């Protein structure tokens, strides 16, 4: 049998998931919807819900609210039928991508004034391919059993800050394919309290985990004071293509060749240097290394950018050890882990200039 | 007082457009626009909503909400906009800051969506193109409507008239929409009436696109693909957004460069720089260095790689320079740019087809439009 409350219509048998409600796969003018069916002891707490999604479905990145139905009895929302919560996602096709994705959906809900209050995979969803095989992330279920997600500020008015924490935690949940900040499922939210987090499958030497946990540390910080805004998020290294990195590599490398060794620069970016060079960068390179110090920053830096401005005239055994774009840098990424977060942070005394305001964030 | 149909609710009074009515309704308390298709027309109604739910997703293209059926007629509710281009080239609507550039890339952007659907659009002119309420941030956009359907005429292709189309016919309306957007009324092929009989003819103008101004010089070469009679000459969508009609003042400098730094290690006898220096002297105006102002002569002006050449270490040392002459390039990128552009209108579009030899390395692809 089928259910029918006007332009919406669903079959019982099919159920999604569920408050005391239920959710199944429905129909809305001849599109494929998910109809949430509530009871009439949560008109007035609906009635706000649908008010919310009216207003903020109108960015590819939050799920799409299509129509509601009040019945005689249960009232009904129709939502675009997804393939998969994020959570079954990970429980059971790039990942940054997801997460630039959901970090994008959420920074719009902020811009309109808009707290989620409780961001998780479970509210994240995953559409389906669209006749371009194109699947995306999609917020849901926003302002308005067990937590795990949820800031420590909130043990009614909270700030941004607080969407940022819970977002922190699925940027650890999707990387690491299921783990969390706070320990396994039962552990987490008093584990929150305390402040006990651990970001135990970020390694140290990896270059992509040195990146991710510079900022998820930030997005978890206990203090609200220290998150960034989601799009301060955005801007972060983290979601950096490897053009962009190496593009960032070249600009760095024009500055400082007109700067001293006695100038600020030169003097955060040499800070704790040796280690980034990994003692001399020179030592961990063979045909790279007819080069013609060691232990400067600053010099790894002016290699790369002269090897890449001379690519084209350069030696096919040089060429060979060094692809032009993104197996290039890759080349020092991959060597030197540390490089990329540490140049990065060294030289966010220029991030007021115009040439470097597309990679830091201030309005 | 008020038509209540199902869903969809709507005051007679309020008539927004003409055998269709299309009245100001609204439908699950959003505001929207209501066309109410007549019993002789149930048949392509069921076509045209078809098409509506299948190309909803995209932000360049009109977002459909429902319909309803009546005994007295059907009805379709999309998402209501402040006006149609025409409107807002015509009369009023000629504020609310909007960039021509943007939302003729807007357009072609949905446009580009609906042919990646194998859909043709058949009939885009601006009544089609409609113009969004401004959202929470003041912004508003172009979204395509009345697509892939079955009173004049004067924005269609010439071989429709003499069964199906092909994507190319959607190039020629758009490239009559470039100039009908950048000359703010004028159109190719002249009056409302007059046009597509002229169309049928070769009788096409782009006199207000002078080859002087450097914006216009670039709008031409585009347009004038654009609307070629012969459709195999005519670009896709995608290509239309590739060219330089569209590039940023960052985008335009950053060419500059990548195309400097390829024929750095060039010889001046190689294919790369002779297509460069091609009808080099009028890009340069004879002799650039005369073109300049006086405080960056200071700093072979017959040739067009050494100009590359100078605004690139003119850029590369650009922090390095006089405070005289960092007031008469200009604050980079934009103004920088436009310091050349504004003397050597030529050099953009030149520079661009010139190293069009180079569209299949890596660094020139985001340049250039390829499969
Ligand atoms: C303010 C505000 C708001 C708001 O958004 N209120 C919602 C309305 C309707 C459905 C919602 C919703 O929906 C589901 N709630 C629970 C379980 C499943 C689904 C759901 C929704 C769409 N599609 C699918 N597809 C299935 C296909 C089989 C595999 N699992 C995913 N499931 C979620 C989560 C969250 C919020 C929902
Ligand atoms: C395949 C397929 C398809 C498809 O799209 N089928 C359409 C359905 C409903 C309305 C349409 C439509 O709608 C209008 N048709 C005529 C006149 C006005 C409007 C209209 C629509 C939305 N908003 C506004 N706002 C007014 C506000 C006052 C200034 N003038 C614009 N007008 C247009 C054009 C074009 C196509 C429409």
């Amino acid at each position: 049998s089928v259910v029918i409350v006007g332009k919406i219509s669903f079959c019982p048998k099919d159920v999604l998931g569920h408050e005391g409600t239920i959710v199944y796969r429905g129909m809305f003018d001849n599109r494929d919807v998910a109809v949430k069916r509530i009871l009439p002891e949560c008109f007035s707490f609906a009635d706000r819900e649908v008010q919310l999604l009216r207003e903020s479905d109108e960015h590819p990145n939050v799920i799409r609210y299509f129509c509601t139905e009040k019945d005689r009895q249960f009232q009904y929302i129709a939502i675009e039928l997804c393939a998969a919560t994020l959570q079954e996602y990970v429980e059971q096709l790039e990942p940054i991508t997801l997460l630039q994705q959901t970090t994008s959906g959420l920074a719009h809900l902020h811009s309109l004034n808009i707290v989620h209050r409780d961001l998780k995979p479970h509210n994240i969803l995953i559409s389906m391919p669209n006749a371009h095989g194109k699947i995306k992330a999609m917020i849901s279920d926003f302002g308005l059993g067990t937590e795990g997600w949820i800031a420590p500020e909130m043990l009614e008015n909270p700030t941004y800050t607080v969407d940022i924490f819970s977002a922190g935690c699925v940027f650890y949940y999707v990387i690491s394919e299921g783990s969390h900040p706070f320990g396994k499922s039962l552990q987490r939210q008093a584990n929150i309290l305390l402040g006990a987090c651990s970001l135990d499958c970020l390694h140290p030497e990896k270059h992509e985990d040195v990146i991710a946990r510079e900022l998820i540390e930030k997005m978890i910080a206990m203090d609200p004071q220290k998150r960034p805004s989601a799009k301060h998020v955005l801007k972060h290294p983290f979601f950096w293509s490897l053009e962009k990195q190496l593009q960032f590599f070249q600009d760095v490398s024009d500055r400082i060749e007109k700067e001293s060794l006695d100038g600020p620069i030169v003097k955060q970016l040499e800070r704790g240097g040796r280690a980034v060079v990994k003692m001399d960068w020179r030592e961990n390179i063979v045909p790279l290394q007819t080069d013609l110090k060691g232990g400067s920053v600053r010099d790894l830096l002016r290699a790369m950018r002269n090897k890449k401005h001379h690519y084209r005239e350069l030696p096919a055994e040089v060429r060979e050890t060094l692809s032009l774009p993104d197996d290039f840098v890759c080349y020092f990424t991959s060597r030197f882990p540390h490089l990329l977060a540490h140049t990065y942070r060294a030289m966010e005394l220029c991030s007021h200039e115009r040439l470097f305001q597309p990679y830091y964030f201030h309005e």
